[PDB]
C-alpha cells in the first residue's frame, strides 16, 4: 500500500496533481521535487511560480504536514513508495522528427537516477499531457536496473494527466476519468491497484480505466487531438459564416443541439494555444508517418494548417482593415496567455498575432491580468529579437493605460475582465477612427458598434 | 393556422415525416404526393416502398384517415395550406461543380407547379437533410410568381430533416433539434411561427431554432459534416491500432469519457455511407472553393479522403491475407446495406468493396436481411457491368446458404442478426482454412479463433 | 546491400542469403558482403563517371541503370543512421556514443569516401557526443575529414579520437561499428559492456560479431541484414 509518493517535476502538472492526492489523501506524504532550486522556494513561499484558481488554498492548507517541496532528489527517491514523472519532453529542433518528435532526454535521465537512488523495489508512473513512448523508454531502463540488481523491483505504469490549465483543481477533483495503463502480469496488475487505490479516496471506480501501457498512451494522444480538431473544424467554417454573412456562434449553438456531437469546444477562437495541442497532434502526425501511414498524417495535419491559417487570416484581416498601414499606430493588445484564468503563455496565439503587428512596425501596449512582465518579453523577443521588443512593446499593468490613445484594440484571451470593462469611456480616451478586433467573441459587437468603435470579431460578416 | 399539408416527395425524407406529423396532429391532414404513380400505389399497399422500423404501424394505423398518399399532384397542391418539398438533388455529373454540387432541377420544377396550382397564399418549407441554396432557388421563383399575380402571397422556409435512417420513428418523435429558417419581416415570423406551432404538438419548445433561412442550410451543412469527421477520425485511428497492437474499441471508449468529446458516433467502420454524409461534405468543400477557401475546403476533403481509404485498405487487406489470390474463391457477405435496420443501400460501403472483390474475380454470394434482390443488382452492374453481376454475383435469402462453402466471410452492415449466428455450423460447412472478415466490429473475435477461424476485424491488429 | 533491408523486414539473415546466393558458380562467392556502404577513392567515382558518360552519350537509360549503384548506397548509410537513432527512443542529444573503425574497409590507414565520415555526421546532427577509435587512421585525418563536412567548431565540442578502444567504450550508450578490423571481433565485450550505460546498445554495420553472444552479455544487439527481432 503506498504512503509515501513523490512526483519529479514541479511543473503545470506535476504541482496541481500532488496538491490534489495531499488534498484528498490524509494518510499519504506527498514529495514534490525538481532540479530547479529557485521554482521549488517559491513553492514554498506565499507566491506559487504558477497561478492556478483554487491552487493557493488547496497547498497552503497541506504545506508542511503532507505536501512537501525539496530540492533533494535522491532523498526522496529513496524514500517514495511510488514516483511520478513528470517533466518535460521538448520537442526536437534537429535530427530525426525536428520540430515533431519530442526529445526524451530529460524522462531517461531521471529514470537514472531512479535507478541510481530507488535503493528497494519502486511503482513509477509517466505522467503527462502528451506521452508518446515515453513510458517505454522508463521501462526499458528500469527493466535492465532490476535485471542487474533484483534487489529493485521496478513496475512502469502510465498516467496521462486529463487536466485542463485554468481549470486544473476542479479538473482534479472531479475527473471525467483517469487512465492507467501497467503491462498485463502478476507484479504489473499489483501496482496498477496501487495507484488505482489512490486515486479511489476521491475518484468513483468506474470512472477509472485501467488498460495496457501502450493504449494508455495512445488513446491520451488520440483524445488530445479530437479536442483540437473540435476547436479547428469551428474554426474553418467561421471563415465561411463571414463570407455569407451567418453568425459561427449560432452556427455552433445549432450544432451542439445534437448530443451525438455534443455542445462544448465548439468556441471559435484566433487559434488553440498551449503546451498540449500543437505538440499532440504533430507527435500524432510524426508517429503515423513513421508507421507508413501518409493518409493518416495528411487527415491530423489539417488541424494545424487550419490553426496556423486562422492565426494569419486575423492578424491581416487586423492590418487590411486599417488601410494596410499600422507604422506607428499605437495598438492595445487585450490577453496574453493561451487562455483565460492562467498565466501560462505557451504557444500561445498572441505571441504570432503580436509579431505579425511587429514586422508591421505598430507600437503594441499589452495587457493581461495574470502574465508575468519578463515572462512576455522573454517570449517576443525569441520570436523576434531583444531591440524588436525594446522598441514596439510596452506592457501595462492597466488595460485602460493600454488603450489610452490607441489606434485598435486587439482581444485575444477571453479573461471575464475584458468583457466587464468600460467601452464608453475607452472610446473617448483612444484615437478617432477607433476599431476593435475581437478573437475570442465575448464582446458584444451591437453595443460596441453603437459606442462608435469600428468592430470586427471572428465569425462576424465585417459588414 | 395550418390544417391541410402536403409534401411533394415519398422518399426516406418526406414518407416517415408526413407519417409522424399526422400520427401527432390529429387535426391536420397531411397528403403525400409523388410524380411516381408506382412508388405512390406502393404507400397505400401492404408492402411500403421503404423499410423502416415502426414506419408500418404508423402508416397503417393512419392511411386513409388522414393521412394519404395520392398521385393528383394539382389538386393536392391547390388544397393545401403549407407544402413540403423533398424531392431529389441530384450530384452534378457534369459541368461546373461536377461530382460535387446538387442539382436543383428537380427543387425548381417542384417551384413551378406550385406557383402554377396553388390558387392562393401558401406557406412552403424546404426539407431535406443536405440543403445548400435549395430554399433560395424556390423563394427566387415563388417571389416571381407573387409579383406577377399578387394574389399568390408566398413564404418560403427551411426546415432540415434531422432524421437518421433506420431510427427514423424515434428521431422524428424525440428529435434533439428541429431548425427552422425564415425571412425576417412580419410575414417572414408569422410563417416561422405557424410551422413552430405544428411541432409543439410533440416537441418541446426548447429544441426548436429559430434562425434566418441561410444560417438554417449552414447549420445543418456544418452539423452532418461534424458527423461524418468523428467516423473519419475514429477510422483513421483504427489503422493506427492495426499497426502498434492497440485495440480501437479500447481507445474509441476512453475517448469518449471526455463530456467535451462525448461517447456517441465513434464506433468505426468499413467506413460511412448514406445518401447524406458525403454529399453535404463535398457540398462543403464546393462551397468552400466558391468562397475562395481553399484552406478550408482542403480542411474538410480529408474526411472524404479518409472514407474512401479505409473503404480501399479494408479490401486490400482482405485480397493479402487470401495469400494475394480470391480467382474463383467463394466469398459470403454479410450486408449491403449502409447501415442496420434499413434497405437502403445509398453509398453503402458493401457496393465498393463487393466491387474490388470482383476485379479479383471473387464468386460472392451476399446476404442483407431487407435489401431488395434487384436493388443490389442494379447497384452493383452500376459501377461494374450488368454481364459481370450475371458472372459474379450470387443473392440469397439466407446467410446460412451465403456462408456454405464459402472461404471467406466478410461482415459489412451491423445488422444484429449476424451476431447470433451458429458459427460452428458456419465453419463447418466453409471451406478449410477458413476466414472471416468483420469490418463493423460486432463479432467475438477470441470466439471467432476458438472455432478455427482465420478471423480479423478493423481496428485489431492481425497478429 | 538492398537484400539485408527486405532481410529485416522479413526476418531472413542476409549472410544466409548471401551464402545461398554465392554458391552458383555463375555469381561467384566474393564480394556479397553487407556493410554500412562502400567506400574508397574508387568506386563512387568511377560509377558517376561511368554515369556522366553514358549521359554525354545519350544513354540516358544506361546512366539511370548505374545511378541506381549509387542511390542505394546513400541510402543504406542514411537509413543506417536512422535505425540508430529510431533504437534509442530517438533522442541521441549528448549521449556518448563509441565508434569503432574510421577507414573506408580494414588494414589501411584510408578514409577516402568513408562511410564513417557521413554516419559520424548524422550523429553529430544529432547533437550525439562520439568517440572514435580506428586501428591506423591518424587523428588528424579524422578531424579534418569530420570538419570538412561539418565545421571546425562542430569537430570540436562533439567528437574526441581514442588509441584505445575500451576507451572509447567507457560510459558509452551505444557501440556504432563501422569498419571489419580483425581486432574487434576479439575483443571483451562484456568488460565492455559493464563500463558503458545501461542498458547498452551496439550497432554492427559490418556483421563481424556475434549477435547471439551480445544479446547473452545483455546488449541490445542489431546488426544490419537481421531483423531487430
Ligand atoms: O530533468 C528534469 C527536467 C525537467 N524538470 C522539471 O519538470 C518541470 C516541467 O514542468 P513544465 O511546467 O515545464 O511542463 P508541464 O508540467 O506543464 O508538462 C506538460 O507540458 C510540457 C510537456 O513536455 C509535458 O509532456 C506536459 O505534461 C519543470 O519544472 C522542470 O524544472 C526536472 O525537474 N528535471
Ligand atoms: O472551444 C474552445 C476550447 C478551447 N479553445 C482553446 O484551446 C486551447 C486549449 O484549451 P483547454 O481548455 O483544452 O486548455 P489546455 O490546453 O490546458 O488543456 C488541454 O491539454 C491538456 C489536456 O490534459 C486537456 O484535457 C486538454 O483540454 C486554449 O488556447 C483555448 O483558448 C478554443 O479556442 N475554443
Ligand atoms: O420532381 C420530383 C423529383 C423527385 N420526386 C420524388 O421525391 C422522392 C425523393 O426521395 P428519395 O428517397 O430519393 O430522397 P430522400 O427523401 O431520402 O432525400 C434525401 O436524399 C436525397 C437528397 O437529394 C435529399 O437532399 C435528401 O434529403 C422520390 O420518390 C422521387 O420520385 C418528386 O416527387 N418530384
Ligand atoms: O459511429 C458511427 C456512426 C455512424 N456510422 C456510419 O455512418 C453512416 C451514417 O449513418 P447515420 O447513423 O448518420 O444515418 P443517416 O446517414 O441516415 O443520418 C445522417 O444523415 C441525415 C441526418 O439528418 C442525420 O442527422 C445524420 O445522422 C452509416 O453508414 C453508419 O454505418 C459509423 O460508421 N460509425
Ligand atoms: O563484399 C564487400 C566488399 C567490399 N566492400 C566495401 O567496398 C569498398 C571497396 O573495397 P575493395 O576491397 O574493393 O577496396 P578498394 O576500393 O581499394 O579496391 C577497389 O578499387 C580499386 C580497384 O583497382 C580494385 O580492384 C577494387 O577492388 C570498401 O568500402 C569495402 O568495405 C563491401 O562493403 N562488401
Amino acid at each position: 500500500k503506498v504512503s509515501k509518493v513523490v512526483c519529479v517535476g514541479a511543473g503545470y502538472v506535476g504541482g496541481p496533481t500532488c496538491a490534489m492526492i495531499a488534498h484528498k489523501c490524509p494518510h499519504i506524504t506527498v514529495t514534490v521535487v525538481d532540479m530547479n532550486t529557485a521554482k521549488i522556494a517559491e513553492w514554498n513561499s506565499d507566491k506559487l511560480p504558477i497561478y492556478e484558481p483554487g491552487l493557493d488554498e488547496i497547498v497552503f492548507a497541506a504545506r508542511g504536514r503532507n505536501l512537501f517541496f525539496s530540492s533533494d532528489i535522491p532523498k526522496a527517491i529513496a524514500e517514495a513508495d511510488l514516483i511520478f514523472i513528470s517533466v518535460n519532453t521538448p520537442t526536437k529542433m534537429y535530427g530525426r522528427g525536428k520540430g515533431m518528435a519530442p526529445d526524451l532526454k530529460y524522462v531517461e535521465s531521471v529514470s537514472r537516477t531512479i535507478a541510481q537512488y530507488a535503493g528497494g523495489p519502486k511503482i513509477v508512473v509517466e505522467k503527462s499531457t502528451v506521452p508518446v513512448k515515453a513510458a517505454e523508454s522508463i521501462g526499458c531502463i528500469l527493466r535492465e536496473a532490476q535485471k542487474n540488481n533484483e534487489n529493485l523491483k521496478f513496475q512502469v505504469l502510465s498516467n496521462p494527466e486529463f487536466l485542463a490549465e485554468g481549470t486544473a483543481m476542479k479538473d482534479l477533483a472531479n475527473p471525467d476519468r483517469v487512465l492507467i495503463g501497467g503491462e498485463s502480469s502478476p507484479e504489473g496488475l499489483q501496482a496498477v491497484a496501487e495507484l488505482v487505490r489512490i486515486y479511489e479516496n476521491w475518484v468513483p471506480r468506474n470512472r477509472i480505466i485501467t488498460t495496457n501501457t501502450w493504449s494508455s498512451e495512445l488513446s491520451k494522444l488520440v483524445a488530445n487531438a479530437f479536442l483540437a480538431q473540435r476547436i479547428s473544424s469551428i474554426n474553418s467554417i467561421s471563415a465561411v459564416c463571414e463570407a455569407t454573412g451567418a453568425e459561427i456562434s449560432e452556427v455552433a449553438h445549432a450544432v451542439g443541439y445534437d448530443t451525438r456531437i455534443g455542445s462544448k469546444f465548439l468556441q471559435a477562437s484566433v487559434g488553440f494555444g498551449g503546451s498540449c495541442f500543437q505538440k499532440d497532434v504533430l507527435s500524432l502526425v510524426y508517429l503515423c508517418e513513421s508507421l507508413n501511414l501518409p493518409q493518416v498524417a495528411d487527415y491530423w495535419q489539417g488541424v494545424i494548417n487550419i490553426n496556423n491559417w486562422q492565426r494569419r487570416r486575423f492578424a491581416d484581416k487586423i492590418i487590411a482593415e486599417l488601410f494596410n498601414t499600422v507604422t506607428d499606430k499605437k495598438i492595445a493588445i487585450f490577453g496574453f496567455a493561451f487562455k483565460k484564468n492562467t498565466g501560462d503563455t505557451r504557444e500561445s496565439s498572441a505571441i504570432h498575432v503580436i509579431k505579425h503587428l511587429m514586422e508591421e512596425h505598430a507600437k503594441l501596449s499589452v495587457y493581461d491580468p495574470k502574465v508575468q512582465k519578463s515572462q512576455m518579453l522573454n517570449d517576443l523577443a525569441s520570436v523576434t529579437s531583444a531591440q524588436d521588443v525594446e522598441r514596439l512593446i510596452t506592457v501595462e499593468s492597466d488595460p485602460y493605460a493600454a488603450a489610452r490613445g490607441a489606434h485598435a484594440i486587439v482581444v485575444l484571451t477571453e479573461w471575464d475582465e475584458f468583457v466587464e470593462l468600460n467601452y464608453s469611456q475607452i472610446h473617448n480616451d483612444m484615437q478617432h477612427p477607433a476599431a476593435i478586433f475581437d478573437g475570442r467573441l465575448i464582446l458584444d459587437q451591437k453595443a460596441l458598434r453603437e459606442i462608435g468603435f469600428r468592430t470586427f470579431a471572428i465569425g462576424t460578416s465585417p459588414d
